[PDB]
DNA sequence: AAAGATATCTT
DNA sequence: AAAGATATCTT
């Protein structure tokens, strides 16, 4: 299925994870940083072309946001079901140590989910799933030969930023905690536990319901 | 000096090549996004090895960020001058067509500006120089089609996500606006104007204790 | 255009 | 606890 080839797919990479650094057309290299905010937008980039690729595999089409801003990342919907939109969403965050409590910030609480159009490439109604990939690193020191530039020839020369690089594939309501994961920026919190935790689906609320329920209702 | 040899390197490397992917060690690339998101990181690693070099160069340590949240992006300062630092940030905005006015954030104005050693690698008090590098692009087509990988013998086929990329570095007090650059994240806002503007540092501050007087008594 | 989104981390 | 930083955009 659509949700299970996925979830397999992320499992392959594509050709294999070791994303060293961003190259020019001139064929010159730049490393990469330790911080989240580096790694973030690069599986967000590297998640881009398995996703269309499989959705492609099953007649699905893709529409990324037009306007900045606004979620989701993917919106999966089919010609013929203009009315059961899925949508995925890449979270990612860091670990200081190895397989230890992570958590995830799954989006605000008093946008889309409490405003049917509010900061959404689609009417939240229109939506079915709201899948989650969360992606889970280990932090690196940027050594000081990430200062400089390689050529093609020395790829497997640039020094990585991260380490244990664990994926997954999971439902947001499936995930989500009871704690908000931002203040200023009210977003919701998942819950703190184990990569496994996730991947397994070990969550508080019982149900979708439950979850926009109480996250409704957050204050 | 430093400065204008920083400028001027910034200017080359900006000219002489074209970021278009991320590659893998195994040599593969996946494209860009034409978002802020994704560019203000690609821009940001983009100048990181051009600084480090002409820092060296002039005789200077170079001091990356240890959390994800600290400011700034760079630090440089000599051995023998340790509390005469330089503070180095690179801010990125785009436009949707060309000769087009523009406006960046500053950074907070609620931090390190008003508590000696919030949210900044080492005091306030030290830095004896905030230098700003602002990036701008002009969004494109995003793909809408080249969502796919690519591989190091089809460099010149990957699409660009951005068209006119033109890059300035300039004191934050001298394009420093005096209307807050954003709401709840309490950011300072540049001086809304043109590209060249910035360049020949057009500010509405005098000095830089207008610029520090204003943004610290603001509300 | 003040206020509040989008993502994530730190105190 | 929460509250509020990091950077940029939309309304
Ligand atoms: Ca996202």
């Amino acid at each position: 299925s659509l949700r299970s080839d996925l979830i397999n797919a992320l499992y392959d990479e594509n050709q294999k994870y070791d994303v060293c650094g961003i190259i020019s057309a001139e064929g010159k290299i730049y490393p990469l940083g330790s911080d989240t905010k580096v790694l973030s937008t690069i599986f967000e980039l590297f998640s881009r072309p398995i996703i269309n690729k499989i959705a492609e595999k099953h007649g699905y089409i893709v529409e990324e946001p037009k306007q900045q801003n606004h979620y989701p990342d993917f919106t999966l919907y089919k010609p013929s079901e203009p009315n059961k939109k899925i949508a995925i969403d890449i979270k990612t965050t860091y670990t200081n140590k190895e397989n230890e409590k992570i958590k995830f910030t799954l989006g605000g609480y008093t946008s889309f989910i409490r405003n049917n159009t509010k900061n959404i490439v689609y009417p939240f109604d229109q939506y079915i799933a709201h899948w989650i990939i969360g992606y889970v690193y280990t932090r690196v020191a940027t050594r000081k030969s990430s200062l400089k530039t390689y050529n093609i020839n020395e790829l497997n020369e640039i020094p990585k930023p991260y380490k244990g690089v664990k994926v997954f594939l999971q439902d947001k309501w499936v995930i989500a905690g009871d704690l908000a994961g931002s203040g200023n920026t009210t977003n919701i919190g998942s819950i703190h536990a184990h990569y496994k935790d996730f991947v397994e689906g070990k969550g508080i609320f019982d149900s979708e319901d439950e979850f926009l329920d109480y996250w409704r209702n957050y204050e």
